[PDB]
Formats: structure tokens, sequence, C-alpha cells
């Protein structure tokens, strides 16, 4: 439900961060959130849409889809 | 890989959860830092804007900090 860009992602460890478009704080994303359709990874800079959930790492991204 | 440590300023750091990002001095992309990389004695944390010295691992894709010391 909100839009952002992948700031940083590590493939093997299975996590990264997304910068929301509204300029609010970066949110954690786990590979299990990535809706695909192949490699569960995200490229630095990629535009995504996601929902915020309250997880072990604080505000986190759920249901992450490519834009 | 790197000739030496480099310097930077902490971009943001969640002091309770123990992770954040460092902006390197050299203009390259922000580097992820977890509390376990912090060398400081005691409760391991960083403050936003804090000056640090550190090593980088994984530079091109998902770079992470190692050996982080407060300047």
């Amino acid at each position: 439900k909100i839009k952002g860009n992948v700031k940083w992602f590590n493939e093997s460890k299975g996590f990264g961060f997304i910068t929301p478009e509204d300029g609010s704080k970066d949110v954690f994303v786990h590979f299990s959130a990535i809706q695909t359709n192949g490699f569960k990874t995200l490229a630095e800079g990629q535009r995504v849409e996601f929902e915020i959930t309250n997880g072990a790492k604080g505000p986190s991204a759920a249901n992450v889809t490519a834009l």
C-alpha cells in the first residue's frame, strides 16, 4: 500500500531495506516478503510497493511487489 | 577491497535494535552496520551523525561494515 525504493539488499543473508517515497524512515525487508517468481532478491534502486508490518526488526515490509 | 579503513558519518542507527547505515567519506553508497561490528567497550551503539572509522565487506552488492570504531 505504500511505495518506495530498495536502498540495499544482501541476497544470501536474505534481507535488506526499503526507503519509502514519503521520505520516512527506512524499513527492513526479509526475502520471504518478496513476491516472485524466481530469485527472492531485490536490486538496489528498485521501485517496489509493500505494506508495513510490526516484526522482530521493527517496522518491516510485507507483500513486496515490483513496480 | 581497500587499502585501509575509511571514515564516515552514521546516516541513521536504531540504538535499541542495533543496526543502521554509515555514509562513507568517499562518496560511495551507504554501508549497513550491525551492532556486532562495533568495537567500542560496553553496550554497542552509534548515534546518528556520529564519526566513525571502519572496514567494508561486500562493496558492490550489499556492502556491510566491519571493525567499526568511534572517532
